[PDB]
Formats: structure tokens, C-alpha cells, sequence
């Protein structure tokens, strides 16, 4: 077995999948329906940008906590069940807290596939963000 050079192909294979960009449900403070929206992630996926009715983006580094938000007791056998998502963060000028929401559509092309296989990589990235460094020299150890 090979351990590896860079990055885990594991998460990498992923990484294409996140970039492509699945649709969701968007759901503001304000607004109490939800928007179909799409969510995607930067170049480097050290940022998420949003689509629709306007120009939305949410920076990794203000996003504070990341988890997914489940239906409840799994369908089937073992897998990365997911309906929602739920992220906080902070916007510099206003006060307090946000948090987005995304869930998948019930139109007929939503490709859960795609979508549910969104959330779950979002998470398990978000977890290597904050569990551990994304670059390996400058940490202060």
C-alpha cells in the first residue's frame, strides 16, 4: 500500500464534486421559504460562493461552526445520509450571528446523488480545516 505524496484522494475525490456545485434550498433570517440556490466552492475550496436572486459569498474563515443537518434514523444500510446542512458565521458590520441553510429541491432534475453527496463532502472538509492545518510548514509547531 502507498501512503501518499499529497493530499487524500480519498477527499480529493470529492473535491470535484463539490466544485461542480449542487442546488439547494436557501433560507435568509428574513425570508421564511426557501430559494433555490446554488452552492459551490472556490478554486481552492478555502471559500464558498452562492447564486441566485443575487451575488451571495460565504468566506471559510469567518464560517464558525459546520454540520449536517439529518432527517433522523437511516433509510438503509450505512451511508452518508443528508437532507439539510446547517453553517454559521459572522459578517463584519452587523451584529450577532448567521447561519444558512440547504436543502435539496423537490424538482424533477436535482440530482440527489450529486446534492446529498455535497453535504457530506462539505462536512468532512470542514472537519480537516478546523481537526488539522491545510498547509504544512508555517504552523507553530
Amino acid at each position: 500500500g502507498s501512503s501518499g505524496s499529497s493530499g487524500a484522494e480519498f477527499y480529493d475525490k470529492q473535491l470535484k464534486v463539490l466544485l461542480s456545485g449542487a442546488t439547494f434550498l436557501v433560507t435568509f433570517g428574513n425570508s421564511e421559504k426557501p430559494e433555490t440556490m446554488t452552492c459551490r466552492l472556490s478554486n481552492n475550496q478555502r471559500y464558498l460562493f452562492l447564486d441566485g436572486d443575487s451575488h451571495y459569498e460565504i468566506e471559510i474563515v469567518h464560517i464558525s461552526t459546520v454540520q449536517i443537518l439529518t432527517e433522523g434514523f437511516p433509510p438503509g444500510g450505512g451511508n452518508a445520509r443528508a437532507t439539510g446542512m446547517f453553517l454559521q458565521y459572522t459578517v463584519p458590520g452587523t451584529e450577532g450571528v448567521t447561519q444558512l441553510k440547504l436543502t435539496v429541491v423537490e424538482d424533477v432534475t436535482v440530482g440527489r446523488r450529486q446534492a446529498v453527496a455535497w453535504l457530506v463532502a462539505m462536512h468532512k472538509a470542514a472537519k480537516l480545516l478546523y481537526e488539522s492545518r491545510d498547509q504544512s510548514g508555517p504552523s507553530s509547531g
